[PDB]
């Protein structure tokens, strides 16, 4: 029933808002709906976990796109979606 709390690092390893998520990657979802969200040159964002001393680095942006295959009516050829890899994984002291 707990989702687990994160917390965004900045350029220089230091901090903001608390973010959640069940997973790193929510937490990186909404890191990625977060501002130079490009998938030329995605907005780098740095995780933290508020448990373990791993700090989840993600790769965040967003593509508002997703044409229909099978999509609803309302649901156009696209869509507002934030999309976040991991692209390795950073260390807590």
């Amino acid at each position: 029933s707990n989702t687990r709390n994160f917390v965004l690092r900045d350029e220089d390893g230091n901090e903001h808002g608390v973010f959640t998520g069940k997973q790193p990657r929510q937490a990186a979802l909404k890191a990625a709906n977060r501002g130079s969200g490009t998938k030329a040159n995605p907005d780098i964002i740095r995780l933290r976990e508020r448990g373990t001393k791993k700090v989840h680095v993600f790769k965040a942006w967003k593509e508002i796109v997703d044409a229909p295959k099978n999509r609803p009516a309302w649901m156009p050829e696209k869509i507002s979606k934030p999309f976040v890899k991991k692209e390795r994984i950073e260390k807590l002291e």
